[PDB]
């Protein structure tokens, strides 16, 4: 109906009441916020811990428990985030090991775009981004390319924004998910530098710079 | 001639006076100690910041500099030493991306064998560990595999002691350097688990435990 709930199951939000295009993936166990506004036979959502907003198909409303406990989001400082940023790391390896392709809107897993693989692997322990790669960009604290460590972000994209996000690793490798036409299909390792294979100099050539982690996101008033 | 050195190039420690095979191999910039001990064309040594003996060839003594400075080991609190993880684990992942295989006493890189893969990504921060297996068993705090988080060891061998070791990422993943006999004759990615690869049970038959690195390394009095 209307209010606060939780997901039973990962469930897909359109970007449109018609949900012909996947805009994100709420995991099980996260909250959402349902609105009166239905339209088609959907209904307009926003997701509790990056505030993202969506269309829910109506068909997903017994997927959805209420909620009696609110969410209220967690404060990291720096060193707290530092000291988990092992776990995000191993959290995009785990995944590069699965049978996975580049989905757009992929959130949940196995499947991940760029800043899907960003999102999860962060909130794998706790910390949340915003879902978009320009929001990501936005958030963290800009940083130059020569002060990259293991954990940072790497954007990628036109002078205009970001649209291609990474985790850095260490000595220009990183680790992401590319695309099929551009990149390979899936979570990978590229490296920054011009002595890459055409994978990593195709985005090599778009890297826009570097932004580190220094807080959780802390959803808008309401 | 004697006493506290370092080394102006990756030097190669043997396990006997004939350098016949590897013991560990000393980064360039390590220190090391010359014993009085000469025989054949070796000398004695031992590398002060992990104590590991060997023998080192008198046709390396021109890559030896006598040290104004001495060794001196760092000291790490756990908190520091979980900020680094990230780290640790960023250097297995690149070393993973340049061709290798197994070495017995591979320390240096590309060519590693289990346990110098350990050292050589521990000490890419500073952080000391013993040179072989069963030493690191030793030196690192034991915890129950329920307890694995990323960046604790994880350690394999007969009921008597640990001859393998593998750096845990997260979900029963571990990069590790295998033998090419049972293993991928270099760095890769296994799991804790029956549903694994053929790779990976052999490895989880032969599962001892897992340890945490608390402190780093403090050589003997001396």
């Amino acid at each position: 109906k209307l209010g606060e709930y939780q997901c039973l199951a990962d469930l897909n939000l359109f970007d449109s009441p018609e949900c012909t295009r996947l805009a994100t993936q709420s995991a099980s166990g996260r909250h959402l916020w349902v609105t009166s506004n239905h339209q088609n036979l959907a209904v307009e959502v926003y997701l509790c811990e990056d505030d993202y907003p969506g269309w829910l198909s109506l068909s997903d409303f017994d997927s959805l428990q209420p909620a009696t406990v609110p969410y209220q989001a967690a404060t990291f400082s720096e060193s707290e985030i530092k000291k988990l940023l092992a776990e995000v790391i191993a959290f995009t390896q785990k995944a590069m090991q699965q049978s996975n392709y580049y989905l757009w809107g992929g959130t949940v897993g196995p499947n991940y775009d760029c800043s899907g693989l960003m999102q999860a692997a962060f909130a794998s322990v706790g910390i949340w981004l915003p879902r978009d790669a320009y929001q990501q960009e936005g958030f963290t604290q800009p940083i130059t390319i020569a002060e990259l460590v293991a954990g940072d972000l790497v954007f990628f994209g036109t002078s205009q924004k970001a649209t291609h996000v990474g985790l850095y690793l260490a000595d220009g490798y990183y680790i992401h998910s590319s695309g099929k036409d551009q990149g390979r299909d899936g979570i990978g390792i590229d490296i920054l530098s011009e002595q890459g294979d055409a994978v990593s100099l195709s985005y090599y050539q778009q890297l826009r710079g570097a932004g580190r982690v220094f807080k959780s996101y802390e959803p808008q008033r309401r």
